[PDB]
DNA sequence: CTCCTCACGTCACGTGAGGTG
DNA sequence: CTCCTCACGTCACGTGAGGTG
């Protein structure tokens, strides 16, 4: 189990973003210690490394739930990195040209 | 000379942006009409690319005006869409390996 | 030093509210 | 039908405000 300082620390995100997310209802803590403080586990982890991906992909956190609650998820998010890719190329490859 | 609508259709943002970006000062139409609707200029269709280039890239809109008002971007701009071409790319390679 | 809960601020707009040729 | 200016709403947080072991 970790606390909001080890989490934001491994996802690399701040504790704010920790807290947001849990009153969101979107990553809620397994459990609080007898002071209060949260909990996150490994599923949580996990979770929290698929949110990420998510958002990084410009997914609104309302869609980011619903993705994530309906095994191979791999597939799309390959498609989303190669489509994203592809566009880059295609801007990079405008610059180029510009270059020229 | 393009009206809001026109520059709309053609940058493919919505009209509130181009008013948003003209509130701010970071895309001020050359003049407006009689009854007062903006104009836009080819300099200011120009100027929109280069806005949305890096709004695209993450850049927040201070940081934007500020890069855009300091001839060769086209220098930088390869080189922050190759930095996200690779950073993608590892991320897919990541995918591919879940995948295995 | 990190943990907390309120709670108001912020950035980049969205979205009507009511009025113009 | 698109143009307008106020002006309040929104989403994803940031940033103190004051209190805990």
């Amino acid at each position: 189990s970790y606390s909001v300082g080890q989490v934001a620390g491994f996802a690399g995100v701040t504790v704010r973003t920790l807290h947001h997310y849990d009153d969101i209802g979107l990553l809620v803590p397994s459990e609080r210690s007898h002071a209060g403080h949260r909990r996150y586990s490994d599923a949580d982890l996990d979770r929290l490394q698929q949110i990420l991906f998510y958002r990084e992909l410009g997914f609104p956190l309302d869609e980011v739930a619903a993705l994530l609650d309906d095994r191979a998820h791999l597939r799309r998010q390959h498609e989303l990195l190669s489509a994203r890719i592809g566009k880059l190329q295609k801007m990079a490859a405008a610059v180029e040209q510009a270059m020229e």
